[PDB]
């Protein structure tokens, strides 16, 4: 896709801190961009839509190459269309925003410049942020995570993409999403199937894979920490059902692990650690600091801070494993106890360390789940299982919760606020 200028594009500003060993943090002047899939896609020389509702223009988009030649992405009204606002080091994402049209959620990337994503090499570093999940009920996911996206959004690799990072191009993740309208500098109209349950989305013949570090997938009920390896570390196109993910006919595709090695304290049996009010260690009605440490071994550590009190990740006992560290011993015990081979099949934390030793882009999003109602995060999953089945219960939410049409009507003013991002070597982000 190219970029058009019928609607002005400015990335909302967002400050963050880079911290040094031996006690100092320095302000960085960043900004955020909305992913290209949220944007208006229209003809390069008119306002004619290339995409209407969940259907491509067969006139402008008879095939993937003609479509990209004919079509451009345009600017985004971050506050009034997409419910995205910033203040200092704080980013708020609204759930349902009513303008000319209904907008649900947003996926944003942290920028280095007007034309480049900020790249972070997680390995050896820790990432700290504050979050307010108080306004996220059952069925919603305020996510903060990293993906192995190209810094320029794909411009160098696919020079037909001249829109680039400025317009939020080049997304990939371990679901190898096929809902993207542009992949690899071409459209995704070939094999497009409009969504049965979503008037605005569809699935195309191609998807976009890469390694994914899910630091934070959470609401006021449940939180999960999950690395996902891929056999190709960075961004790569995938063909149809070879993409896997929840929207392919089978979720196990050829290159990415869609399940990950997840750590949800509730799922692991600590049902009083995280939730609303005084009865939980971490009270999700109040702001929380989440610190995630990428050990040079490839293990991942976690602690939380709430009103100045530090809490380490709670201990888990799972098979032969005892500890609070996401490491290959944990991920092997998890496959032994809860089942599956996706994570180890795709190379485990050794493969995952290839991604964290390279650049990854920071993603912040709010979404509801048109595939599985977020039950995997905050309910009993699969729904036929019981709390008698270890790992079936990931939170207290009802198995009928999280239907998009329902939660959009019930809780349109739901929101997530991410703030005070700090990044530096392990041990540094408590510095002043
Ligand atoms: C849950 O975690 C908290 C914080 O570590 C701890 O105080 C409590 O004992 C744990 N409960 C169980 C059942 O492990
Ligand atoms: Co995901
Ligand atoms: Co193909
Ligand atoms: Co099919
Ligand atoms: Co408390
Ligand atoms: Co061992």
């Amino acid at each position: 896709q190219s970029a058009c200028t019928l609607q002005s594009e400015t990335h909302p500003p967002l400050t963050w801190q880079k911290c040094s060993s031996g006690g100092t943090c320095t302000q960085q002047t960043g900004s955020v961009v909305i992913d290209a899939n949220w944007r208006w896609t229209h003809a390069t020389n008119s306002s004619t839509n290339c995409y209407d509702g969940n259907t491509w223009s067969s006139t402008l988009c008879p095939d993937n190459e003609t479509c990209a030649k004919n079509c451009c992405l345009d600017g985004a009204a971050y506050a009034s269309t997409y419910g995205v606002t910033t203040s200092g080091n704080s980013l708020s994402i609204g759930f349902v925003t009513q303008s000319a049209q209904k907008n649900v959620g947003a996926r944003l990337y942290l920028m280095a410049s007007d034309t480049t994503y900020q790249e972070f090499t997680l390995l050896g570093n820790e990432f700290s942020f504050d979050v307010d999940v108080s306004q996220l009920p059952c069925g919603l996911n305020g996510a903060l995570y990293f993906v192995s996206m190209d810094a320029d959004g794909g411009v160098s690799k696919y020079p037909t993409n001249t829109a680039g990072a400025k317009y939020g191009t080049g997304y990939c993740d371990s679901q190898c999403p096929r809902d993207l309208k542009f992949i690899n500098g071409q459209a995704n109209v070939e094999g497009w199937e409009p969504s049965s349950n979503n008037a605005n989305t569809g699935i195309g013949g191609h998807g976009s894979c890469c390694s994914e570090m899910d630091i934070w997938e959470a609401n006021s009920i449940s939180e999960a920490l999950t690395p996902h390896p891929c056999t190709t570390v960075g961004q790569e196109i995938c063909e149809g059902d070879g993409c896997g993910g929840c929207y392919s006919d089978n979720r196990y595709g050829g290159t990415c692990d869609p399940d990950g090695c997840d750590w949800n304290p509730y799922r692991l049996g600590n049902t009083s650690f995280y939730g609303p009010g005084s009865s939980f260690t971490l009270d999700t009605t109040k702001k929380l600091t989440v610190v995630t440490q990428f050990e040079t071994s490839g293990a991942i550590n976690r602690y939380y801070v709430q009103n100045g009190v530090t809490f380490q990740q709670p201990n888990a006992e799972l098979g032969s494993y005892s500890g609070n560290e996401l490491n290959d011993d944990y991920c092997t015990a998890e496959e032994a106890e809860f089942g599956g081979s996706s994570f180890s099949d795709k190379g485990g934390l050794t493969q995952f360390k290839k991604a964290t030793s390279g650049g990854m882009v920071l993603v912040m999003s709010l979404w509801d789940d048109y595939c599985a109602n977020m039950l995997w995060l905050d309910s009993t999953y699969p729904t036929n299982e019981t709390s008698s089945t270890p790992g079936a219960v990931r939170g207290s939410c009802s198995t009928s919760s999280g239907v998009p049409a329902q939660v959009e009507s019930q809780s349109p003013n739901a929101k997530v606020t991410f703030s005070n991002i700090k990044f530096g070597p392990i041990g540094s982000t408590g510095n002043p």
